[PDB]
C-alpha cells in the first residue's frame, strides 16, 4: 500500500471527507469504519472528531486498498491519514465507529482496527459504553 497526496476541500461527516486527489475533487468514504448517522447518537461527536482531525492536519494522504477505489455510488473508497495518524483507525480507537464493510480485496488494514475495536470496547469508550 502507498500513501499519496490529496488536500481537504470539506469535512462532510463521521466517515466521508470530500478531498481534492491528482487535482479533481472526489468525496472519500473511509475503509472497514462505520460511524453511527449524524442524527444517531455519538454521530455528532464522530463528525467533529473526523472533521477537526482533518482541518487541523498540515498533510492529507490517501491510502487506497487492492481492490476498487470507487463505492457504486462513485465514492472513492480509501485510508486516510491526517499527518501520519490513520483517521480510519483514530476514530475505531476512540469507539466512535465500528469496523465494519469488510469486503475481501479491500482488508489490508482490518486487524489493525480489529485490534483497536478491541481497545475501544475493553475501555468501554463512547459507542461501547
Ligand atoms: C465502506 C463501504 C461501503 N460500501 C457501500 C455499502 C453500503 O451500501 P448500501 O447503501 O446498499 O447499504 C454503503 C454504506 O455507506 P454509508 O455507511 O456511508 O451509508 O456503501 C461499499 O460498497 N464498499 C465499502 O467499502
Ligand atoms: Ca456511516
Amino acid at each position: 500500500l502507498h500513501k499519496e497526496p490529496a488536500t481537504l476541500i470539506k469535512a462532510i461527516d463521521g466517515d466521508t471527507v470530500k478531498l481534492m486527489y491528482k487535482g479533481q475533487p472526489m468525496t472519500y468514504r473511509l475503509l472497514l469504519v462505520d460511524t453511527p448517522e449524524f442524527n444517531e447518537k455519538y454521530g455528532p461527536e464522530a463528525s467533529a472528531f473526523t472533521k477537526k482531525m482533518v482541518e487541523n492536519a498540515k498533510k492529507i494522504e490517501v491510502e487506497f486498498d487492492k481492490g476498487q477505489r470507487t463505492d457504486k455510488y462513485g465514492r472513492g473508497l480509501a485510508y486516510i491519514y491526517a499527518d501520519g495518524k490513520m483517521v480510519n483507525e483514530a476514530l475505531v480507537r476512540q469507539g466512535l465507529a465500528k469496523v465494519a464493510y469488510v469486503y475481501k480485496g479491500n482488508n489490508t488494514h482490518e486487524q489493525l482496527l480489529r485490534k483497536a475495536e478491541a481497545q475501544a470496547k475493553k475501555e468501554k469508550l463512547n459507542i461501547w459504553s
